[PDB]
DNA sequence: AGCGTCCA
DNA sequence: GGTAGACCTGGACGC
DNA sequence: GTCTACC
């Protein structure tokens, strides 16, 4: 198919959003395990879907660039004020990082270290269809393999978009895509393990027992305790996956989600005990309290904080 | 050499 | 509620 | 990381 763009090559199909590296580094962000579907099929630019188009992106020292395919046979044109609205939302640029990344400096001398490493950290606003099924799929596995299971999934189950070089696009399945009795076994085949049932089984549950896809939009307008609660209904969904769900996708930005990296850089980095359990191990309460100490720190965004720590602890 | 354990 | 262990997959890599 | 079973 017709070839991924780059900026330099053909600037009349870019437009660009008001955006410092500061405020976002695109490559701390896209390959840091918030969303799984995104490529650098060229150096520097990053490829993937974006409300049901796919787009190419890449950064200049203040603007974000972006172009679009829209694959409805219509002629190429650089993306509309509209087009770009939708980018502008899915990088949530009116909350402002450099703020955000000084008060947690001040309140975190740790933070504030690899903060100056690790500029632009921002957290993406998902579909939390898209973001509930990754998430699922996320749980004691690796960043690559969850890749390559989400990927696997979209092929199978969602709609093709459109081939650009060797790489066709698929839009992220629909809950009556997920749901069939059939699609459990086929999901095993295509490797995801254990969690093929669980994926099944949750689309299941929405469509059946919660009223279907306006569910997760009730949850957006809950409170971070009712939304995080009511996921955790979902097979597959605990607590954490239920975090990374009410962050990324509910617009709750205190969750914070506690996976093994941030369990080890609560002990490595903070010398973080629990002091509600005797037992010091990761368990349900002290999960739950490893949540709460970094609210205390970090304060209202910690889930925020949480991401630029994230993405610097896979870099070493 | 590549099996088998560790780990995400 | 606390605790323990099983669990799909496949890359890293010690031996 | 979540589930299931047992205390
Ligand atoms: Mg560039
Ligand atoms: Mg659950």
């Amino acid at each position: 198919g017709p070839g991924h763009r780059t900026l330099a090559s053909t600037p009349a199909l870019w437009a660009s959003i008001p955006c410092p590296r500061s405020e976002l580094r695109l490559d701390l962000v896209l390959p840091s395990g918030q969303s799984f579907r995104w490529r650098e099929q060229s150096p520097a630019h990053w490829s993937g879907v974006l409300a049901d188009q796919v787009w190419t992106l890449t950064q200049t020292e203040e603007q974000l660039h972006c172009t679009v395919y829209r694959g409805d046979k219509s002629q190429a044109s650089r993306p509309t004020p509209d087009e770009l609205e939708a980018v502008r939302k899915y990088f949530q640029l009116d909350v402002t990082l450099a703020q955000l990344y000084h008060h947690w400096g001040s309140v975190d001398s740790h933070f504030q270290e690899v903060a100056q490493k690790f500029q632009g950290v921002r957290l993406l606003r998902q579909d939390p269809i898209e973001c509930l099924f990754s998430f699922i799929c996320s749980s004691n596995n690796n960043i690559a393999r969850i890749t390559g299971m989400v990927e696997r999934l979209c092929q199978a189950f969602g709609p093709r978009l459109i081939q650009l070089d060797d790489v066709t696009y698929h839009g992220f399945p629909s809950l009556q895509a997920l749901a069939g009795p059939e699609v459990e076994a086929h999901l095993r085949k295509l490797g995801l393990g254990y969690r093929a049932r669980y994926v099944s089984a949750s689309a299941r549950a929405i469509l059946e027992e919660q009223g279907g896809l306006a569910w997760l939009q009730q949850l957006r307008e809950s409170s971070y305790e009712e939304a995080h609660k009511a996921l955790c209904i979902l097979p597959g969904v605990g607590t954490h996956v239920a975090d990374c769900i009410c962050l990324m996708a509910l617009d709750k930005p205190q969750a914070v989600p506690v996976d093994v990296h941030m369990w080890h850089i609560a002990q490595r980095d903070y010398s973080w005990h629990p002091t509600t359990s005797q037992a010091k191990g990761p368990s349900p309460q002290t999960n739950k309290e490893l949540g709460n100490f970094f609210r205390s720190l970090w304060g209202p965004y910690a889930g925020w904080a949480q991401a630029v720590l994230f993405s610097a602890d896979l870099r070493q």
